[PDB]
């Protein structure tokens, strides 16, 4: 598909067996999701940007569908105000900008 | 062009005539700068970013080339922690997401 920027560029994805919505993200670095389980080790780590930084958990393997597409990487879990799918997973799916 | 994102989508824009280096953010819905003298009059903004809500300077009407390709438009000006093009002017220059 391609998305335009006039609005979010908002997604249905699937991960830990749930439904979200998140945000095709190519300023972040890392996918970072509102708090829930996922399986596996993690460890603390912090990100920030504007407003500061945050504290989250990271997990790593993890499975995620984004519009048809399974990727797997790393998820950063913690009190972000949106879900976002950073550039780790969306070169996985490949997502490009193009103008 | 065509952007893929194993790296930042880090571009060079230029703005009052000095050329700077900038990301550019689909998760972002506006454009922020570093601090810099932009002519005219500013209004107040607030913005929530990872961290938190901020204020920042918002001067409209702005020109800046973005990637050799010249856009007009509202640019806020504040403590960011990289030179962000928002959606604001990826729509102005036809930037879309494709996968
Ligand atoms: N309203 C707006 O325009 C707006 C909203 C939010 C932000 S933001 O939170 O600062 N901001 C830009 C931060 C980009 C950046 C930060 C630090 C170093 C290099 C690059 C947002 C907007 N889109 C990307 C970024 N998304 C939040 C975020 C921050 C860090 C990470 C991690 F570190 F994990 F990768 C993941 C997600 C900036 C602008
Ligand atoms: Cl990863
Ligand atoms: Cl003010
Ligand atoms: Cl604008």
């Amino acid at each position: 598909p391609q998305i335009t920027l006039w609005k979010r560029p908002l997604v249905t994805i699937k991960i830990g067996g749930q439904l979200k919505e998140a945000l095709l993200d190519t300023g972040a670095d890392d996918t970072v999701i509102e708090e829930m389980s996922l399986p596996g080790r993690w460890k603390p780590k912090m990100i920030g940007g504007i407003g500061g930084f945050i504290k989250v958990r990271q997990y790593d393997q993890i499975i995620i569908e984004i519009c048809g597409h399974k990727a797997i990487g790393t998820v950063l879990v913690g009190p972000t105000p949106v879900n976002i799918i950073g550039r780790n997973l969306l070169t996985q799916i490949g997502c490009t900008l193009n103008f």
